[PDB]
């Protein structure tokens, strides 16, 4: 246990009163609505999102990274601290590696997971950025880029990452590259895309029957004029093209202004290919902000999509769900923490939505009632549910409030050396 | 008199009054576990008010086409019929903001009118944006910063009858918005166009009373789609410090570029004197003019953030006009003002939910997740109860919206004015 | 029929001839030392046409006013005057694109005036995106993808109706641009509402003669402000994949979200074949439908790149159903679609004085520096004297605009027209 | 000198040929519109813009950084570098410093300097990044941070550079920081900005008579949420406050999506406090990409209102101009030679405008014939004007191939240490 439990207990124990009333009273509200409050706890509860090991590090720009105290050493440290994230939550079981920067003995990475109670969930591979030993490098591209045997180098990679996967429980592999251009002319935009085709059909060749190849848009950065994977179009074009086994993972924050994210998901559920989603929130760019900190209604809006999708009983629907942000001024783990929080109070908000009621002011073209039923469920405060999941299974009803408790920080700070 | 039967008003309201206060009662409970007396917010609410817009009373249009409902209003008076409900039901939308030509009528006869629908006058809107019927110059080329004296002088003694107007009716401030500006490179010398509408607005102001307010008011883009006299906050700011004293700044949401941070750009006015007021309304693309906070209501709790905190600081003589300038292209006019002027009270309740102090510690203390956390505490707060109490304790509906419908008001008028 | 006295053409053409040989002359010299054989450009320069939009002759304005020129035609045929204008004097405009219910007229007097005027028509643009007197069902809430099926079937029956007029003036293309959306979270569900107009245009489709093609044109927003069935190049991929062969995708470079690369989305249709065509004019915040290259000239010439390269290769059958769409609020529309017409076959010459060969080899060898600079010395050539002498050997002026001005043929309708009132 | 004369002559010799063609044909053609090409070329040829010192390193992202070969460590190294852009376009005979970056003995860098043929322009302070052994973090900011100390050592260190300015011939000091916030609530946007003019107001008074101090407004990054210094609106209102001495730099790249960046130029010219334009080029963001690659018509635009501006000698309009690029993915010193020259290009081009008929337009609202009045300048090739410029005062016909023809980069690989290869 990273967080000892009488701490836990302690701190659930000095909220026990509150959250009674606040959930009761959020019950007897539900009710007069309709609701069975419980069965909105017992999906909530069960409903996960997976941790990116390199999210619970300080991120930072190009301009500087400010690291904090404690700072993972590597791999194993990573997955002590995504522990705490699951053990005060209960909503991370699982945990997203990126080779090489997790590489290590496959038989060790799982007997950590398996001690911490963790799982693993998607491999991310990584050409973006050239490792030691490298014969090539991925400067002007990687699957993409116009030399060969670069391309079988980056190819070769991403096998090895679903090896090593296959070896820890993963069943997917995530494929996010920076390959593009930063001058008109530079890349021949046709060629560039069917290169990376050709190097992805090796990839999928490579997938096991219960595997999945999720590819991953961005409008851009790295490249700063195009990118080969740019938008969802690209990436429906990408998925069609390799095979059942290939879906699109949609980033939040990988999007052109003003984009109508919740009808992309829309448009890939529609013909599968909704791999999965990367949560966090942005306000300019990608700024892999803390889920929820900057729009909370356009993620209320993201499930939304997803809810009614199991709502209109779409068939063999699991996307992959991941968080994918940077924390350059804050605890990682706590922004973790909140961020899981704010995605399982949009999931719950969207399950609170009377689709029958929705379903009438639809087909009436009442605009207004239509948006208002949504609105009812969003604005109801489903916090109590949350905490209460938590304390069912284990978890702490204020994560953060207990994380602090627990000195838990100051403890790695002691522990860890910075480098 | 009431546009509305009192029968119906509280038939509507006994029928949601048990629900209200089991609401109510447990939201006191919370907020006084929170250390919040709930009454003295239900006090503040009710005591907010926004004008509502005339010309916002009738179904709105684009380029492409216009698509009224029934019941269209086929003046000015009966404009102020429908505003009279929006007031009776929500009690939140006193005054109206008259705009000229298009409301132009004998100012004796609107204030009659007023005084007997309850009905007060915001500030007047003065229209160069387009040519009115015998005009002598065109607007085409621009208005207060056309190139043509003789218009410039016609644009100016336009604004001046607007005071005359609103002089006689009750109204304490002029606003002014023109679609000043260029549609190609070249086609105006920014800073002489600048030059030319700064000297015409100087004139404007000497007409002005000194009991009054002279607010300009910034746009990106439209109708001019290439650049715009006064674009941005920036300008603007130039525009009231040059004029004096009763010229300020009036912020409309949506006169924004993609992503830009409004409250801040708030903020900035009100720590120099220069926040005249706010023009509220919502938008995803551009000045989509939609239902306030129906795409952004995080945005809008932020920007009352930023009016609430202005008052915590101590900041003084801090009275901004706020106004509700929407266009209702798929809904009933009415039911839109309505939720409009709710979502704008919601707002500030929950603004006004801030633990300033702990906010204030965590800022210091460079704690941005708590610090966060306690503004969302805030914004989590589920304030409905409190505003349809407010409602409720002042002449208005429990559901406004509901209350409207039932009382068949739209079919009435619709029965009373042409097709 | 000439809109334009010859002898005006003629005196404005001698004025100027001087001038052109001059720079023709230097500008050649300095191609053929770049390996480049001026005549060859003029040739291809001579042959390249965009389609004008009937509409597009009118003053256009906006949702706060309108204010309209002197001379505005009346309807189809003054404007089909008003096209052939354009046509004469720039010679890049062969063909117009027609627009019901407005333009809806007897297609044998449609036809013999444009024959008469030396005009063709091209695409047929239906209208769902409001609605008309007798109208029996709104299109408010959305026409191809409305939830109730008598609107729809309306809808449907509207298109159908268009391709009938098109077959008896000469049309082989139907395009599809509707309003259909939501301004609020919930009132729309995106799939089901896709749903339905996909089913619709199925119908529309079935309509289709063998060699017609039917274009979907995809919009970010307006009048819709929240979300568009056909948002984006992505839905309308799947649009075109879904209906068949004989539907393709329209891209109207205005139609994007802000930063979009939109040759990239060009090259991106090309490569699947699914590029019907495309519908020209500039922007600088949203689909402000400005005159072509006013205000981005670089991503112009960008795009015809891709669409120069694509005709490079082997031109499957690669024949793009280019169109003008644009709205002309604070000028002479004739003077505008003259001048737009000009800077579209300003980027096409200079996208073919582009070194194809030199370009792929900076682009294999990842030199990111030549290659942007052997794409700029093609844009940085001033092309106008190609331009110019192209329009002279097909009869047409050296300065449009000019001779348009020079003619007085904007006075002169005006003394022929009806007066029109500003919109307030 | 960097680069052989024997080189840069014969290079030049190879193309002279039909650079007296193109040259004589574009002196004719605008003749016959009334415009002398000795004029423009008289003018270009003294256009320069400062290049920053740490624009001849290979740039980065937060992913990844993949240097070429021959990279540049320390000022002396790239000063050497910095000396082929000037010999080879002549247009960059300045260099601006970054401190702590190019920190190194006054006499030393003006030693250097000398020798290079190169002055240096303004200094540029750095709170957005911790050094080694500093006894505060800027993580929450500087300038405007919370905490007094730290504040005090951000104002400290900016005066540092005014020292090290004023004894190597700089008369200006550029101030850009990171200083904002990534979530609602974390900064309170008055008081962060009130720190901060109370921390400039304290740079201020340490400015001698004939020094200038730019404020550099940002949307957004590394702030994810909000920035103190935004935008010109915050920057205006910054520069009015402290003084004379202070102007606002507009960098390109620094603004919303859309915004209208050559009418910003205008309205701070109209208000005195244009302090000069850093010049890049961008798509998405503040992608510090190569001036002019992406929108050269943009350039022209704001070139345009500088040039308006610069005919009609606006008082207090005497800007600081400076290229602020990242060079990602092609060798620096190529990409800056051809920034600095579409930079005079664009230049040359706003020279080129009839201002009297465009004036002419605009008065009568001809507003057809007013932007093509600036088209027919813009669409106007004078190349032709730039080299000839660069040749007659000892530049390169064809500055790339020149530099490439001397071997340079290969020579510079040769006696710098690569990390491995
Ligand atoms: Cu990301
Ligand atoms: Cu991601
Ligand atoms: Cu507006
Ligand atoms: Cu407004
Ligand atoms: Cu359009
Ligand atoms: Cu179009
Ligand atoms: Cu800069
Ligand atoms: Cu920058």
């Amino acid at each position: 246990f990273r967080i000892a439990q009488d701490v836990v207990a302690r701190e659930n124990d000095r909220r026990a009163s509150a959250l009674k009333e606040d959930y009761e009273a959020l019950g007897a509200n539900l009710a007069r609505r309709g609701v069975d409050i419980e069965a909105v706890t017992a999906k909530v509860e069960k409903f996960f999102v997976a941790v990116p090991s390199w999210g619970v590090g300080t991120g930072g720009t190009r301009f500087a990274r400010f690291p904090g105290t404690g700072e993972p050493r590597g791999i194993f440290d990573k997955l002590d601290d995504c522990a705490v994230i699951q053990q005060l939550t209960r909503a991370t079981p699982n945990v997203s590696l990126h080779i090489p920067w997790d590489k290590a003995d496959p038989k060790e990475l799982k007997a950590r997971g398996d001690a911490l109670g963790l799982g693993f969930d998607a491999m991310n591979s990584n050409t973006f950025s050239d490792a030691p030993g490298q014969a090539h490098s991925y400067k002007y591209g990687s699957l993409s880029h116009t030399n060969a045997a670069t391309r079988a180098q980056a190819v070769e990679h991403n096998l090895e990452c679903i090896e090593i996967g296959k070896a820890i429980g993963s069943k997917a592999l995530t494929v996010w590259i920076g390959d593009g251009s930063n001058f008109p002319g530079q890349s021949n935009f046709t060629r560039a895309f069917e290169r990376y085709l050709s190097a992805m059909a090796e990839i999928y060749k490579g997938l096991p029957d219960d595997w999945k190849l999720f590819s991953e848009h961005k409008m851009y950065e790295p490249a700063f004029y195009s990118t080969v994977v740019q938008d969802w179009g690209t990436n429906y074009l990408i998925a069609q093209t390799l095979g059942p086994k290939a879906q699109c993972l949609v980033d939040l924050g990988h999007h052109a202004p003003n984009t109508n994210i919740e009808m992309i998901v829309a448009r890939l559920i529609q013909f599968g290919k909704l791999g999965g989603f990367h949560f966090n929130d942005s306000k300019y760019g990608d700024d892999d902000l803390d889920a929820g900190a900057i729009e909370p209604y356009r993620l209320f809006l993201v499930f939304n999509e997803l809810v009614d999708a199991e709502a209109r009983g779409v068939k063999g629907f699991h996307p992959a769900h991941m968080i994918d942000q940077s924390h350059n001024v804050t605890d990682p783990i706590e922004s973790l923490i909140n961020s899981a929080n704010e995605i399982r109070r949009a999931y719950a908000q969207a399950l609170l939505v009377d689709r029958a009621a929705l379903s009438g002011y639809q087909e009436d073209n009442d605009a207004l009632m239509a948006t208002e039923t949504l609105k009812r469920a969003y604005r109801t405060d489903v916090e109590p549910i949350l905490a209460e999941a938590r304390r069912r299974t284990g978890g702490a009803v204020d994560p953060v409030a207990t994380y602090r408790a627990s000195g838990y920080r100051a403890r790695v700070a002691a522990e860890r050396p910075a480098s």
